């Protein structure tokens, strides 16, 4: 009814490509595009069949996990999740990594990025922390939102028909929780500049197939990249055509300044780029770029040589375009 | 009233001694060591006028930390805790540590070592995670307890009039909070290992002046004692008099004995020294000694030499006691 009509279908089909119109999804699904991509990718990847979950407890999980990202929260809300999500399931697919990773592993890193941000406040853990928050007390002030997420992601779970896990082994469903655990700890930004310095040496020692397939024999090795996978998917804003980007970096900046705000009304230090009267927004995001996001991504190319090639060069496209204006 | 009658106040006169009866102090205390132990101690080391503390919030808020402990619990609960913080209180006087340590880090590892086990429910983070308790959820498998024992102790001193820090400067609460919390996590027993390697590389590269008092410039190196030293203390039972010992080891086996008939009821795996029908208390003593124990102190001698010489040569006494019988 009829098949140019319902628009959303259509959309949901460039799911497997970088650079989908996610905005268009969330509007198009009614504000639910965290629910409507997991669905599909669940159903591209036969996971639902993999691991037999029916399909009316995926849905109410889905729905339970969204409604606990918060609408009026700028940037880390449902749609940075779904983008996240669908991220990670593209990076999953490049020809360098096929048949590298199981469906548990697939599975753990999926579910790893649908909740990765759920129930964030809208503010960083050093703003939880210099407020003596509940939960910087609660965390003991480390990997305060990330254990939280983790927390509420897990939790949600034994909601009323919501346990997508109910029909995996006992070993299954442990082996996935460590994983899941491993990975959105890795989110916090604090310790980006270990895994990538852990990703650089796990370069130079990388072993290929003839093929060109990356061979992964441990569990080890095997986590790391998933960690570094969604890390890099947390950070792949920059990478996508510019007209997704800088719709990105309004969100950041709208909710970064919530925050300075806030740090103002207390009378505190203003956190770097929470400032609204000493804003710089382009000059920003040419220098996210240059420290953070290609020095990361430089890496993720080297390791799946030479598949992440368009994304390293719309980067430095993208780069060029925030310098330019 | 009068001088031989209060039994009480002469035996809180051996708080500066390796050995203090504490049984003796809990039960003349009337099941409160843990306040008397530390008020003794506090005003031994004049902390209540260097941070001004007043007494009657001191007093407020260890009551209230002595409740929050569990008296049912036969190891884990509040003598425990006033023998883990005499132990503390006593290491921190050894001559090789003489003037070493500022007023606020002394303040922080007693603090440290008060708080450490509060409410502990008698069951290891193990039995927490395979039981998928509140906890383990909440903590994600990570030192679970040490975790909830921190936020405990941290969030008591919001309770009526017990903020025992009130009049320290953001400066130094920020500095102890620091120090407190790597302290307790230290505490985690799956740690252990890395602690042990740690202090035998600082035992290598040690620095001492001409009287023989250990050099440590830097915060990296003088955390990492405080850390070992509560470590030390939580494991001291085996280095007691041997009266003390036997007690220790009997509430340690009917805390395991708990547990692992918990775990029989649940059908689940037993967990080493928790099965009372294959029990070996006294061989289990000699392996806890030869691989943990001692190792351990042997290395914190090395540290501090000769000063846990008496330590050292009633652990190995000890160890023959158990040996024997
Ligand atoms: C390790 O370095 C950082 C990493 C992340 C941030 C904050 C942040 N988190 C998630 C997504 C972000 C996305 C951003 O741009 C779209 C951005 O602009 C600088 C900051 C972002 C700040 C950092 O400090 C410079
Ligand atoms: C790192 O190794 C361990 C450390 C601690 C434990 C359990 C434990 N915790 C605190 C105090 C203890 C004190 C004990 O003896 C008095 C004891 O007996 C083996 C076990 C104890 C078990 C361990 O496994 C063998
Ligand atoms: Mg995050
Ligand atoms: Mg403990
Ligand atoms: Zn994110
Ligand atoms: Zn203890």
């Amino acid at each position: 009814m009829t098949e140019q009509e319902d628009v959303l279908a259509k959309e949901l089909e460039d799911v497997n490509k970088w650079g989908l119109h996610v905005f268009r999804i969330a509007e198009l699904s009614g504000n639910r595009p965290l629910t409507v991509i997991m669905h599909t990718i669940f159903q591209e990847r036969d996971l639902l069949k993999t691991f037999k979950i029916p399909v009316d407890t995926l849905i109410t999980y889905l729905m339970t996990l969204e409604d606990h990202y918060h609408a009026d929260v700028a940037y880390h809300n449902n749609i940075h999740a779904a983008d996240v999500v669908q991220s990670t399931h593209v990076l999953l697919s490049t020809p360098a990594l096929e048949a590298v990773f199981t469906d548990l592993e697939i599975l753990a890193a999926i579910f790893a990025s649908a909740i990765h941000d759920v129930d964030h406040p809208g503010v960083s853990n050093q703003f939880l922390i210099n407020t003596n928050s509940e939960l910087a007390l609660m965390y003991n002030d480390s990997s305060v939102l990330e254990n939280h997420h983790l927390a509420v992601g897990f939790k949600l779970l034994q909601e009323e028909n919501c346990d997508i896990f109910q029909n995996l082994t006992k070993k299954q469903r442990q082996s996935l929780r460590k994983m899941v655990i491993d990975i959105v700890l890795a989110t916090d930004m604090s310790k980006h500049m270990n895994l990538l310095a852990d990703l650089k040496t796990m370069v130079e020692t990388k072993k290929v197939t003839s093929s060109g397939v990356l061979l992964l024999d441990n569990y080890s090795d095997r986590i790391q990249v998933l960690q570094n996978m969604v890390h890099c998917a947390d950070l792949s804003n920059p990478t996508k055509p510019l007209q997704l980007y800088r719709q990105w970096t309004d969100r950041i900046m709208e909710e970064f300044f919530r925050q300075g705000d806030r740090e103002r009304e207390r009378g505190m230090e203003i956190s770097p780029m929470c400032d609204k009267h000493n804003a710089s927004v382009e000059k920003s995001q040419v220098g996210f770029i240059d420290y953070i996001v290609h020095p990361l991504w430089e890496t993720w190319a080297d390791l799946v040589h030479p598949d992440a090639q368009d994304i390293l060069d719309t980067l430095e496209d993208n780069r060029e375009w925030y310098q330019s204006t």
